[PDB]
């Protein structure tokens, strides 16, 4: 399963395969993922990330969830996923975050931009949103590049570095009628 | 495990003794609940029932969701819960609904401030938040009472009665230092 994104890049379904690779990929960018994501604190081992991987697929699988590993000229860039899909109200909590060598290049703007298009024409997501703290610029560009609208600010919804953050929700409806 | 709310009211852990007078008290008000929650529908049998309730003491005691019953004078009158509890946020998500005949007494509002109380005292939940379709002015004024403060409106969030409704967020944050 690849979901086409450009002549540079693919979104490819989470695989068994792609552990090792993303396993490398997440040590090197958690440090400064921990600001804005919780789970890379914990991962240390390989075994951690093999874990987080076949429990994603099967989520995946059933529709609960989407895990999607962006590759850039068959390199492996990052990560963009639904964090959880609630099919009863075609919703969906969108997650993503780049290798640090991979940002500043639109790279996640256009991804996010072709899953969510794929999915509204697929008609079982057809609201799609994105929780983050307020300060975190980068992410808040690429929702507003995709016409996420603000819907409101959570107080101290996050607990992220010893400290509690205000999250931002932006959300976008797409009928593709 | 109770705790109190008032002379003549008091919350109770969930029972499996509380099924079959729940069961009751959910068929009874099934017909008007559906417009605003989505799983009285699947309610049918008691079997059912006790299925959502053996669940819930399972998160309850693990501390993922709680959900205790309104007591009014030993006779059951609603139910009021975390639908879900987030521990490294100390954040809860708030579910609640009365029996038709044990409306307009303020029973629901003097509950969930006991409630809310007696979580912050304790100090593992110190947001509490409360999402429900915007035009519920019943629940609206419970969270008003309590001092809750409008977040956001989600956009068309929920699927209920065949149709998309735009849900509003209400939160507030309690530290009982
Ligand atoms: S809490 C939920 C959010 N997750 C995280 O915050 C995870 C941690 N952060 C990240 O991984 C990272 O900061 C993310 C993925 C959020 C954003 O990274 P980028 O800023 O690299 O985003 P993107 O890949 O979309 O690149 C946009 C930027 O690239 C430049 N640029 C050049 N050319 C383009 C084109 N053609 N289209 C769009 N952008 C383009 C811009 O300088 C950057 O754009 P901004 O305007 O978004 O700053
Ligand atoms: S989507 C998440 C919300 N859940 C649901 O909507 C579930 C379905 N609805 C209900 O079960 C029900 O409508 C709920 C529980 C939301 C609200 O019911 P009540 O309106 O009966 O609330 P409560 O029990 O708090 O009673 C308040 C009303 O009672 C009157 N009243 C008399 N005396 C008092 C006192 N002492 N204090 C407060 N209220 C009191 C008022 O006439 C009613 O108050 P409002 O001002 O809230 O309208």
């Amino acid at each position: 399963e690849i979901i086409p994104v450009s002549t540079t890049l693919e979104l490819r379904a989470a695989d068994e395969s792609h552990v090792p690779a993303l396993h490398q990929l997440v040590l090197k960018n958690k440090a400064w993922l921990q600001q804005s994501l919780d789970w890379p604190q914990y991962v240390t081992s390989q075994e951690e990330t093999r874990k987080h991987v076949q429990g994603n697929i099967l989520l995946h699988q059933r529709g609960y969830a989407k895990m999607y590993l962006i590759f850039c000229q068959n390199e492996m860039a990052g990560v963009l996923s639904f964090n959880a899909i609630e099919p009863i109200n075609k919703a969906a909590y969108i997650g993503y975050w780049l290798d640090e060598s991979f940002q500043g290049q639109g790279i996640m703007s256009q991804s996010l931009q072709a899953l969510m298009t794929h999915y509204a024409r697929r008609g079982d997501i057809r609201r799609f949103v994105i929780k983050c703290r307020v300060d975190n610029q980068a992410s808040n560009a690429v929702a507003r590049r995709n016409h996420f609208t603000l819907e409101g600010c959570m107080k101290q919804a996050e607990y992220l570095n010893g400290d509690y953050h205000d999250v931002n929700m932006y959300a976008r409806i797409i009928d593709a009628d």
